[PDB]
């Protein structure tokens, strides 16, 4: 034996950048830095002119793209507030706060389905709104340091999560069959232009039930501007595909090839063929052009943006060659020219000036499209009308501009004397655009236009002069955004309604109703039978302080909950008075304030209400809400005829069931929920007064929690509730006070935790109850707050679910997560080509920064990390692999959906003692360095709390397991990058780790 | 009535609470685009012009934290080994531990990490380039959400520490004054009073040099930090407050002395007795043009040298004997240049009431010299900026200067910069403001230098190791030297020669220096205080140590965590041979009791993990190894054995034979539940078998899965236990994939079975096991376990009862060396009880203010009248009444101790005097909620949780949404309890009369 408590100089030596307690301070050149600094360097670069070669390179740039684990935090973020002023500020009015919540709950369906409720192109409008003049700008957490969330983002995400699930929009199911719809609804509606505008307006025209909607286009391809203009570096083309997917989904039909045009379409032959009703969504077609060009081709190097952007579309996109070198001008100051001058970049200029008329604080651009051209190095020249583009040899060779400015009361001049010679190659009218084509105008003779030759619509309705005809989006002349478009359809959709029906004689809702957006997902069953009540849905209050009242059980009767308990209410003598405060957050995880507090603990007592009040309030609600369960919570002292009287007055009034609150004082612990023999007698003393089922609810704060539910059992109950709060203390001021803290003394007493802090105590009590008396029903409390959690209680044992923290937390509206969430988990259950995923999570690509890192067998192990001079190297290999390179069919159910029933206690088999567990198949951790953002925390804990088994490369910050692994799972269990360590079968020689 | 439906009043009430949707909105364009005005809460592309900016100095920075803010900074940080942020930071702080620290609570420990690798910890934070360096190496860089906040985080430790007004001292490890080496009294000279010349006074002092005088030309200190970083992003009484910090360690400081021929130069000092001298005194003179020259202040003409240090001494309370006024610059400005120098001209412009500013850069704007945390001040004050325009002619019309003239600039297919003959700009303009930056020109000050070696550029070479001149006896750096760039820098130039001019003096008298470099750290008072306990006759210096657990798996851990400080650890449990076990994997997963926040700061773990699988022979000959090497160290032999009288026996007299200063005796085995430690009977034996074999004190580990944990305990103490330490993990299970299977999930079959629970989600349930056992039996001696991970929980379970703490989860959240934070923290808590001026602290948190992202927020007098929160129409009518005041105007003693700084004996258990029954809390004191609409961000959460889990007794105001809690509040404190902003709602006396209301009377 040698000296067994010092490490050898192996590991000695892989310790080499553990963390060590310091003690003097460090000494460093300001030379030295200078150098160090370049070898980690994260981040874009001022000693930096020249970044990478763009030519060819088509992938996302975007910087609010987030995937699953940046997208869980952004969510959990958001305060989730009351008549938020994000979706005010919503051209389409979104619910965020909804979507936001089911994000955070992992309920991407949901998300999702609330996304295009609203607005038919989620997708496209996560991607390109300029959310900072619309939503984001309207933050509340724009009040903070953090600021505001990145709604775009989430929005972006939960409906490329469901992109990725390939479910079918589907008829409003709501509605009657088809051949029994009345008349009306046959009439033929037109849309002119497959833009987001009349893209939106045929989808609303759907849902409403209307069976013959054609879509007629102008050009072969579909998607408007989204998909001729939007570079794919920002839209992605197969986004704009499955939202139109989408819409064909309702029976749309798209015809392509067909103009709105003197001679082809027009209002008069729409007339005599019948259609009864056209939409007008043409969008601005041609470009704002300066006479100073005319003249001037492609061949010199001349082009409008409506020339330029359709020719890059066409080359990067399953839409339908590029060549740009030199210096590049582009022109104007509206997103137009920012994607003009940032897709120069990709057929390959050598430089990109953007020139403004005006200056730097009137630029229109979306802020976010100012980004991308700034970070890509291009140059900004203000103040500056053209004049003379100079041709030689063939080919454009400059531009003279004069100086503009403005004069104190707003407005603009020319300076003759200043001019500007601005050596180019290509330039690029980036004006605008407009409507000027006659034969077009002539088409919608009569209606009336305005001022800009615009039709003119009523603002609020999209109808134009002639009340048969509507119009909106960019040709209106009123919105600039995608996600104003498509609110332009959405709006004429209803009034286009109102102008069908009363034709044919009818008339329709005072208050517009446009319909949510369905799929299949929302047809299925997730009603539950335990004790012999039917549930509606497996969701219900716990009796706690959410029920407080019963106009609070009313209200969220009324928002979908499937059950709720009443607050437990005693016999008059046993009547008490609370004290304040009496409900305080928790602690459990640290100093985060606001939305998600993983815990409270409270001191309140039973019900300040009388059981008159309750019983009352019982028979009323059981009176208006007969298909919702009302449990009435009861408590007494341990006295037969007390239990007797008022399980009694309760069943008559009308109760489904009752809890026994076993919380009560004896007179094997204080409280009677502490001790069998108590428990027994109590269970048998109300199973001999009342009919119904009744339920005991037990407390944690028990030895075996076993022994207590056998005894209600024995005792003749109908189940268990398990379980109510665990008994503790939330913490102390730093001088001692504790809090809650009440009167001038400041006492306090021990309080119950509620909340997800308590879920691994609830969900061991409901599966250990479960594998001891299979069989007998179980309501699950303890930490319940989305959908999946609810789910591993169900797959625990549990029969329904009961809810206190989670609405706390936020408000009774958590029911909608909750239901289109367990829809959507029992049905992604029947989807072969999903058995990949963790209920609604995809198997994760490998990424940073959210974004998919590429596959070369360079990059394949040859140890790059992505920073400092190893990033300089792989943007050289991704950027000379762009040089060398130049169906959707819905899934369909194979397994019928499970009920609830079918999932009740799957996950009982898997438990066991620890002598079942295998000690033979033993695992490694093993690290995606692909994955990886080098911070070393994997390494930090197996050697201070593991087994020294990983290498941290000094220059590249890359960890490697070695063969000592002993697959702890620590290392996993601190990566901050989901499924970047995997825990993988051993390969090689594992004997134990004995010592000597 | 029915009692089941709202009143009319309260169905008001409840207008704007959530309701589950189920049709579509409808909303036109226009609407839509009429009602985004009303919300929106940020400066608008719309909208042209600015704000009044004039006379308004009020703090800018968008990297300024609250307490809040930066809490939730610091828990995002990933504290990473080896971080890349420090090594780009010019001065090597370590952000890892100071970042730490804060989010520990802990802003002692943070600030004295951070001043003592930067003696401008605070300036720095305000003003340091951090994108350009720390921020710029950050690993979370390559997440969505981006880098960490580092200036921000440095910035709100360091004002914290400010606030508690403690002084530096000497490095209490010298030796007293007159026992040091008389090399120790060597006179020694540093020229200016700027970064550099502070920091390296500063390092000098540390290492114990009584001496030291820095001679100031001006009649300010501070440099550059003083007479030109504006107010605005710099306060004045942050530099005032490093200065203080410097002097109470004795540098002496004499204004208005210069190096110049006609004053100081190297001959005066070397014949008046100076052993060396430090040259500090950055780069006196504007970077002057020719066609400028003859053009006075009286014609519209500045250097940046002639302006900003004007705007400054209007603008910064207490650095002039002199007083006087902001210059007034109305109309049309340029400033010349694109560094740091001109931006602040261009902003320092505004506050000057210019109508207009235009930056004119010779180039490109992908060619600007500042740092985006300050190009984007000038963006977001509507300045205009000007690329590719020098200038040739400065037009002067009769007096007044009225317009410059510039000409084209551009790069050649040779890439070099020319200048376009013919193409001229005739910008007109008012005032003109070159902000070239600096040079040393004045020949007084070069041949005061006589005779060191200068270089090209025309600045003092230096030896860039050791900051050395040609003359080994004297010593440059900062913008003196022409490296330096950014006020870090100029500090670590100092920090540099420090030790070369500590290494040369000492030379000097005959002695030698360590090779390694050591630069002492910084002190205060607080690294006095002690925090040593006694404990059942042991004594601890300090009450932290490592539970049995993965952070004790092998004795060479045990080895270094006593190097980086622990006070004691426990081995893992372990047990004879013939009981030895095999471990299964994976078997330890992350809790979900927080959602799934991966990285930093779990909330739990879960684990499936036996006793150690190394024998007694390793663990017995390890501790004789540790008690052998660390006698001061408590080493306590975590043991294990079946209900046999024998085996407990034997194997606790084999680990006290070893050496073990104690044994903690591990009751989870088994044979009302399976394991030996739940039940009063097979305790109170296990506890007697072991009383009677061995004669050192031992504790019982207790279970918190018991009815009564009292009950437990008190069988310990009956069979001679000499104390328990309280409590293993909680039994449960940590959750299942949506498959069914579970985690951890071991082998083929994916099986598992239970396991227990660790970290801050059961101190709940920790705490009310101490104060339970605490208050049942009196001075028995309780070790704590359960969540602790920082001083401050820390202080909670002493509090409560025990005397010494017990760590696992927090290092496997992290690493050994949290023990320093712990140590600091403590020391902190302690002595910030003698300060009577802090009684209003909660620990080392200072009372909060009416923050809007951390600043003072407006305290006038209508403006506290009739309610306006901070967006759309009403958020420019403040910035209106902050027009208004703004345009009405146109120190550190330190707190002494007052009564005597606790020990931990102490506090033990004093907050037992507030614990007692639920029928000991009075019920006539009840409480009702006020909301402070200052510091509201208008969430709507206190409402809708009192609308959903309370008593509809808050209105919430549609057009502000500003909510007022009414007369029918209980004082349940829900909402209180979800509001995101820090003491925002306050829990008040009810003075009004409250019936509890009853439903049916
Ligand atoms: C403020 C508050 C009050 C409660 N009041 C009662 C009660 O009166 N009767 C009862 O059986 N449970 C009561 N509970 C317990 C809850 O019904 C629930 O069992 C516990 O909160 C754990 O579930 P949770 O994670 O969803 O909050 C209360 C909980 C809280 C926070
Ligand atoms: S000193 Fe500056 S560079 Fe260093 S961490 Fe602080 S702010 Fe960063
Ligand atoms: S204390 Fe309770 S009743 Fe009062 S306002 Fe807050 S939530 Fe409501």
């Amino acid at each position: 034996a040698p000296v067994l408590s010092k490490d050898v100089a192996d590991i000695e030596s892989i310790l080499a950048l553990n963390p060590r307690t310091q003690s003097h301070a460090a000494l460093h050149s300001t030379l030295a830095k200078k150098l160090d600094k370049k070898h980690w360097k994260r981040n874009p670069d001022k000693n930096c002119f020249h970044c990478e070669k763009l030519e060819n390179n088509f992938d996302d740039i975007k910087h609010t793209t987030l995937g699953e684990r940046g997208a869980l935090r952004e969510a959990m973020r958001c305060l989730k507030c009351a008549d938020a002023p994000c979706q005010k500020s919503c051209p389409t009015h979104l619910d965020i706060k909804s979507f936001i919540t089911s994000i955070s709950n992992k309920n991407y369906y949901g998300a999702a389905k609330m996304i295009f409720s609203d607005n038919p192109l989620g997708l496209t409008c996560g991607m390109v709104c300029p959310t900072s003049d619309l939503c984001v700008g309207g933050c509340n957490l724009y009040a903070t340091e953090e600021g505001s969330i990145n709604i775009g983002g989430l929005q972006q995400f939960a409906s490329e999560v469901f992109k990725a699930m390939n479910i079918p929009q589907i008829r409003n199911p709501c509605l009657p069959s088809q051949e029994k719809m009345p008349e009306a609804y046959s009439a033929k509606i037109a849309l002119l232009g497959a833009g987001p505008a009349s893209i939106s307006c045929a989808s609303f025209l759907a849902r409403l039930g209307y069976s013959d909607i054609t879509i007629f286009e102008k050009q072969e391809y579909v998607g408007g501007l989204s998909t001729s203009e939007i570079p794919q570096f920002r839209l992605p083309y197969d986004v704009v595909n499955f939202e139109i997917e989408l819409m064909k989904d309702l029976g749309v039909k798209i015809i392509c090839g067909k103009s709105l045009s003197e001679n082809e379409i027009t209002l008069n032959t729409l007339k005599e063929e019948g259609y009864k009703a056209a939409f007008i969504g043409i969008g601005l077609p041609e470009p704002k052009t300066d006479d100073i060009f005319q003249g001037l081709t492609q061949d010199q190097g001349f082009y409008t943006s409506k020339d330029f952007l359709p020719l890059v579309a066409k080359s990067s996109k399953g839409m339908c060659p590029l060549s740009i070198r030199g210096a590049v001008i582009v022109l104007g100051a509206g997103d137009t020219a920012f994607d003009c001058a940032t897709s120069a970049l990709r057929c390959g200029a050598r430089r990109v000036f953007l020139v403004f008329r005006k200056g730097f604080v009137n630029i229109r651009a979306v802020p976010e499209e100012v980004e991308l051209a700034k970070e890509e190095k291009c140059e900004f020249l203000p103040f500056l009308s053209p004049r003379k583009v100079i041709v030689k040899g063939g080919r454009i060779v400059a531009v003279q501009f004069v100086r503009t400015e403005q004069d104190e009361t707003g407005k603009w001049n020319e300076d003759e004397d200043q001019i500007v010679h601005l050596k180019a190659d290509v330039v690029i009218s980036a004006f605008g655009s407009v409507l000027r084509d006659p034969k077009v105008k002539e088409a919608l003779s009569p209606i009336k236009f305005n001022r800009w030759d615009l039709p003119e619509v009523d603002p609020e309705t999209m109808q134009t002069s002639e009340p048969w005809v509507f119009a909106g989006g960019d040709i209106v002349g009123m919105a600039n955004t995608t996600v104003e478009s498509v609110n332009d359809g959405k709006q004429a959709s209803w009034y286009i309604h109102k102008y069908i029906q009363a034709q044919y004689g009818a008339s329709v809702s005072a208050k517009p109703e446009l319909p949510l957006f369905y799929t299949p997902v929302d047809l299925v069953d997730i009603s539950v039978e335990m004790a012999g009540l039917k549930f509606i849905n497996p969701f219900g209050l716990a009796s706690a302080a959410p029920t407080t009242s019963s106009s609070m059980i009313r209200r969220a009767f009324e928002a979908g909950w499937g059950f709720a308990l009443t607050k437990t209410f005693s016999l008059d003598k046993d009547i008490v008075t609370n004290v304040s405060p009496r409900i305080v957050r928790g602690t459990t995880s640290g100093p985060m304030y606001g939305p998600g507090q993983s815990s409270f603990l409270n001191i309140e007592l039973i019900s300040e209400k009388t059981a008159a009040y309750w019983c009352q309030s019982v028979t009323e609600l059981k009176a208006d809400f007969p298909d919702n369960i009302v449990i009435a919570s009861i408590m007494c002292s341990y006295n037969k005829n007390d239990w007797m009287e008022l399980s009694r007055k309760a069943e008559a009034s009308g109760a489904d069931a009752l809890e026994l609150n076993l919380s009560s004082p004896h007179g094997m612990g204080l409280a009677c929920g502490q001790d069998p023999e108590l428990v027994r007698n109590i269970c048998r003393w109300v199973r001999q007064a009342v009919q119904i089922p009744f339920f005991a609810k037990l407390t944690p704060n028990v030895t075996d929690i076993v022994s207590i539910a056998r005894a209600a059992k024995e005792g003749g109950a109908d189940g268990v509730t398990a379980t109510n709060t665990v008994s503790g203390l939330m913490g102390l001021k730093a001088d001692g006070t504790p809090w809650p803290a009440v009167g001038a003394g400041k006492r306090t007493t021990y309080g119950g935790v509620s909340g997800t802090a308590i879920r691994p105590i609830a969900l061991r009590a409901v599966t250990t109850i479960a594998r001891a008396l299979p069989g007998f029903p179980i309501l699950a409390t303890g930490g319940i707050d989305s959908a999946e959690s609810g789910l591993q209680f169900l797959h625990s044992g549990a029969s329904v679910l009961q809810v206190c923290s989670a609405v706390q937390n936020q408000d009774f509206t958590v029911i909608q997560d909750y239901c289109t969430g367990l829809k959507a988990l029992l049905y992604l259950k029947s989807i072969e080509e999903l058995q990949g995923w963790d209920g609604q999570s995809p198997g994760t690509e490998s990424h940073q920064k959210g974004k998919p890192v590429p596959r070369i067998a360079e990059l394949m192990g040859k140890k790059l990390p992505n920073f400092g001079p190893y990033l300089e190297q792989r943007k050289k290999i991704i950027a000379e692999e762009k040089m060398r390179l130049k169906e959707r069919k819905p899934f369909i159910p194979k397994k019928p959906i499970p009920a609830i029933k079918d999932v009740i206690g799957k996950a009982l088999q898997y438990l066991g003692t620890f002598g079942e567990l295998s000690n033979i198949e033993q695992v490694v951790a093993v690290i995606d360095e692909e994955m990886c953002i080098n911070c070393g925390k994997c390494y930090m804990t197996c050697n201070d709390s593991g087994y020294q088994a990983i290498q941290f490369d000094p220059e590249t910050h890359l960890p490697t397991v070695t063969d000592t692994c002993t697959g702890c799972t620590l290392c996993l269990s601190v990566c901050p990058i989901i499924d970047c360590i995997r825990m993988v079968s051993r390969t090689t020689p594992y004997e134990p780790k004995r010592g000597l």
